[PDB]
């Protein structure tokens, strides 16, 4: 298990708030912090807007837009995902 820093960046306004979630790799901590940022009723994936590939790195969600037969569209604003090391 890692442990990874979220910032919610304009999800949250920029007022620095930021936590933690802990997952076995990047993408999986990022789907994590999106469900944390956009609430329970969120399902969906993200993509990478920054960063190496399994590296730290800007994330956006997206999922399947309601009511519509194959719609997807993202939805809040991107967010930083980051390698944290607890001691």
């Amino acid at each position: 298990m890692n442990t990874y820093l979220i910032d919610p960046r304009k999800n949250n306004d920029n007022s620095g708030e930021r936590f933690t979630v802990d997952a076995v790799d990047i993408t999986a901590a990022a789907k994590s912090a999106a469900q944390q940022i956009l609430g329970e009723e969120f399902e969906g994936l993200v993509y990478r807007e920054t960063g190496e590939s399994n590296g730290s790195g800007m994330f956006q969600a997206y999922h399947h837009l309601h009511g519509t037969n194959r719609t997807e569209t993202t939805v809040g604003y991107p967010f930083h995902v980051m390698e944290l090391l607890e001691h």
